[PDB]
């Protein structure tokens, strides 16, 4: 067939009940994740190919970067609790990977401050039980599929995107194939 298990996608041996429809995992330490955000715009291109209103969910992972990796998962919980993901994704990716000026949880807080989040607001969220449970939720979602690599996308708890099996000579073709696969998996 044109779309084949083991080419553009794989199938989880243990399908995940109740997962979000489109679920992405990333790390601010992950180089391909930087490209998915800054130059490929994978999430937006996937969104444009799915029906209006489909839930897309994006979570951070702990396994890259030791202490700071967990700090970044907690900061991503803060960003989701406050609804400021679009304000902080780029400066967090560039602080970690471009300028390497994020070395501590305080440097992470500086990114939010500079993006216009008030210090009081950030600190209250950071210490909140709502954010603790958002951290638990990110961990649970990743643990459900023993994730040991990012960037990762899962469709309906059942299918995992396989960019290894797509064409990467052309950035936009690659993005197309990826988003068209997500569309095919969602219609499955
Ligand atoms: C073609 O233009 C670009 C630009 C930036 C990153 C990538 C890229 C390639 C492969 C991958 C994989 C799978 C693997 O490791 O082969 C995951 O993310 C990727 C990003 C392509």
């Amino acid at each position: 067939a044109q779309y084949e298990d083991g080419k553009q996608y794989t199938t989880l041996e243990k399908p995940v009940a109740g997962a979000p429809q489109v679920l992405e995992f990333f790390s601010f330490f992950c180089p391909h994740c930087y490209q998915f955000e800054e130059v490929l715009h994978i999430s937006d291109n996937v969104k444009k190919k799915l029906p209006e209103g489909v839930k897309m969910t994006k979570y951070h992972v702990n396994f890259m970067g030791g202490d700071l990796g967990k700090d970044l998962t907690q900061a991503w919980a803060v960003a989701m609790a406050l609804g400021v993901e679009d304000k902080v994704t780029v400066p967090l990716f560039e602080g970690v990977q471009k300028t390497q000026t994020i070395r501590s949880a305080s440097d992470i807080r500086d990114v939010f401050i500079n993006a216009g989040i008030k210090g009081e607001e950030y600190d209250a969220a950071w210490n909140s039980f709502v954010v603790k449970s958002l951290v638990a939720q990110q961990e649970k979602a990743a643990a459900d599929v023993q994730l040991r690599g990012v960037p990762a996308m899962f469709v309906n708890g059942k299918y995992q995107l396989n960019p290894q099996g797509m064409d990467t000579s052309n950035m936009d073709v690659f993005v197309q194939q990826y988003a068209d696969t997500v569309k095919y998996l969602s219609e499955k």
